[PDB]
């Protein structure tokens, strides 16, 4: 059910972030934006846990973004990998993180916050999300400017991307927020949103029902707190996997 | 000098070929065909030897295929690598398998023994190779059908490549050899060229120094005998890196 691979590159963001890639069964497919049961060998019973699949379907490795949790379970061990570990990956990728599962629109809007960023690099890598929208808006909301993951790539290197880079720099708006500490765009992303900040700064109209969709992942709160104030707005969800709506959403973790 | 880069992904093709993929330094750049000393670190002196970079200059890690001699001071060795293992990367790629040192032409053949395929892998990758050419002829030639390399790869993976494929699928012809068992393709490239066997299985008119551009990489018989057949039939040699001809050519290996 859980077959191992093989740990290859690791990178430490912070003391609560790190990212790592691994080998890829030949036979593992999914579709971006999904999520998959990943875990540890241990002593006894494997440690397993829920992880978006951080890379897109295309590509030749797997690339997940990870918190570390200095009591958690799974966490306190995953965060001491190295290259040449194994890690196991599930078989049955699943979740409501599909631009399928969005009504056309316009502009896509990727609202994450911490490692709710992960399923979004999956998303910003996936040729269809430019077939189907003019512009991606590619957030992560942090506590700190130094939280913020994936900065360079997402500011210098991916408008480079060989193979995507010119859709890129045409289509893909990246936006960080910071709550913190002072900061280009400080806040919530809610709060961003609720007085038009995130739009102003972007060049983009007032939010539309017609025109807008978004993917929204993070803390139970601001799963909450979106979803409030786009429902306010008149955006219908998507009510389960398959039937599309205005936006979709999926908890970037459970507060246990 | 030499840097320790950390060793990813291994695969053994037989008991005398294997390839591997290894991180890449911030700074390494390179150009598409070039071979950097690579190495191990030992117990006393590193063990150091030019490889061709199998990989092209756009992608994050670097590849190298590489023979098994049983004897050979370094591949004795570098043969039993695992992942997370290191091996040393030097920092000045050089080389004469390069497409800016060819004169402008409408067919690319490259032309590779054993592990004389891998700039090859580099050069099919290069998107400047299709700009400046209508076919890229993609050649192995091996004892035994089963020493070919990468040949799914070749055959079924890289027609499909999310970003090149389509374009490969145009202009890249695959032409393996095998000399020692009978084959679609049998004997050496110099006589299946000789009597102009390849170009009728290609559909490619008769080599013409106008049209043709070759990049040869083998043993040092197979270079003379393809040096010998092209500068019979009128093609003259790049002279030096950095001055174009109708050929280039590099020693996949010395007998020592
Ligand atoms: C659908 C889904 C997708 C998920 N995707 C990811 C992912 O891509 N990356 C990832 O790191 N985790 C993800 N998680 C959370 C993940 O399943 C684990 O909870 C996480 O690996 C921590 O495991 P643990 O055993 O160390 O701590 P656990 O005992 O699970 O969690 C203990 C506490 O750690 C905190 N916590 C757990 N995960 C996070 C988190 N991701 N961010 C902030 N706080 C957290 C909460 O306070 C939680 O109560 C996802 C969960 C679900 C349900
Ligand atoms: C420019 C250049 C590029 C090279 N690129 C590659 C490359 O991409 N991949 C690679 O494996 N080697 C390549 N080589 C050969 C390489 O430098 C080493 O010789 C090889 O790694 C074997 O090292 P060793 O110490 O084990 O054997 P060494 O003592 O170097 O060689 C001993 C014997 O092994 C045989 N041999 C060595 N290399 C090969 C080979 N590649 N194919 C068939 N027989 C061989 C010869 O009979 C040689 O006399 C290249 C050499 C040069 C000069
Ligand atoms: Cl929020
Ligand atoms: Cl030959």
């Amino acid at each position: 059910a859980f077959g191992a691979e093989t740990v290859l590159e690791v990178r430490h963001w912070t003391d609560a972030y790190f990212s790592f890639t691994t080998t890829r069964d030949a036979g593992f497919r999914f579709e971006n934006g999904q999520f998959v049961m990943i875990g540890l060998e241990t002593e006894t019973r494997p440690l397993l846990r829920a992880y978006s699949i951080a890379s897109a379907n295309w590509e030749e490795h797997l690339e997940f973004f990870s918190i570390k949790v200095p009591d958690g379970p799974l966490t306190s061990r995953l965060q001491h990998i190295q290259p040449g570990d194994k890690v196991l990956v599930g078989k049955k990728p699943t979740g409501t993180l599909l631009i399928s599962d969005l009504h056309p629109g316009r502009n896509l809007y990727l609202l994450g916050t911490g490692t709710g960023l992960a399923p979004w690099l999956s998303i910003i890598k996936d040729p269809e999300t430019y077939e189907r929208f003019d512009k991606v808006i590619l957030t992560q909301g942090v506590r700190f400017v130094q939280d913020l993951a994936y900065r360079d790539y997402f500011e210098r290197e991916l408008p480079q991307h060989e193979f995507l880079g010119d859709l890129l720099r045409e289509k893909l708006l990246y936006y960080p927020a910071v709550t913190r500490e002072t900061f280009a765009n400080q806040g919530r992303l809610t709060e961003l949103m609720a007085d038009g900040r995130m739009q102003q700064t972007l060049g983009l109209p007032t939010l539309d029902p017609a025109n807008d969709r978004f993917m929204i992942c993070g803390s139970p709160q601001m799963l909450a707190d979106l979803r409030s104030l786009l429902d306010s707005r008149g955006f219908q969800t998507s009510p389960r996997i398959g039937t599309p709506g205005h936006y979709v959403f999926e908890r970037a973790f459970v507060e246990k």
